[PDB]
């Protein structure tokens, strides 16, 4: 099958989000038509990073109103289910658990209770007992077992192993050399590091976020040999064209 290309879509100023012309629905809207130009299969909204649901669902709910009925999948990145749930009854696709459900139990009764897939992120404070590697995988193992048990299938299941996310830059590389075993879940992985610190540990020289779209692109290619089924990019067009010749070579052998 084809490697999902997400793309990301702030809707508040980050350090790795270029051109800054944020929190505009009509722009939102239009930055959204572009990314399906530039082939994104998925769309994921921001969300945050102490504010109520009520103030959690002001910031997506006018967005997400004016691009879920688009032909592309609607991600929204939020880990409350209260918040999960009003973006599910408009009909989002896909919600992006940054705790892997570990904030909000409920989580995963509610992401079955409308037939959506969901994406569990290994997180945490940066510290652990064991390996990373191998705390991650028991991490996000358990939890996609508990998604599991609330009855999402396991190809709707998907593991972020979180590069940028209680990790040292020495760790991340520890994950990026085996995602083989990540893969070996065989739940869909879904690889995240567009423009993050690892990428410009990737880099010889210091850089600026737009500058390590290209080994963004290389962490593409790497990862669809490895097995990962969609990549969170910020350069849609690059990743997207980069990833079918890499499908097409992958599925040729």
């Amino acid at each position: 099958t084809k490697t999902k290309i997400m793309g990301i879509l702030n809707v508040t100023p980050d350090s790795l989000s270029d051109g800054g012309k944020f929190n505009n629905v009509e722009s939102a809207v239009t930055r959204v038509k572009a990314m399906m130009d530039e082939g994104a299969d998925i769309i994921d909204v921001g969300g945050v990073s102490m504010i109520t649901v009520e103030e959690e669902l002001n910031r997506v709910l006018p967005v997400v109103e004016a691009i879920v009925g688009f032909d592309v999948k609607i991600s929204v990145d939020t880990f409350r289910s209260e918040v999960a749930e009003a973006c599910l009854k408009l009909g989002v696709d896909i919600i992006n658990d940054q705790w892997a459900g570990l904030y909000d139990h409920r989580m995963f009764q509610v992401v079955a209770k409308y037939d959506a897939e969901i994406v569990l992120m290994h997180n945490g404070n940066g510290n652990r007992d064991e390996p990373v590697v191998e705390e991650m995988l028991t991490s996000l193992l358990a939890q996609a077992h508990q998604a599991k048990i609330a009855g999402i299938p396991s190809n709707k299941i998907w593991l972020d192993p979180g590069i940028g996310f209680a990790k040292t830059r020495n760790e991340e590389a520890e994950v990026m050399a085996r995602l083989d075993e990540l893969v070996a879940t065989e739940y869909p992985v879904l690889l995240a590091t567009s423009r993050k610190r690892f990428t410009k540990k990737m880099m010889g020289y210091d850089t600026t976020p737009v500058e390590r779209d290209e080994v963004t692109a290389a962490t593409t290619a790497y990862g669809i040999m490895k097995g990962v089924r969609a990549v969170r990019v910020h350069n849609v067009e690059l990743n997207a064209k980069l990833a079918k010749g890499i499908d097409f070579l992958k599925e040729n052998e």
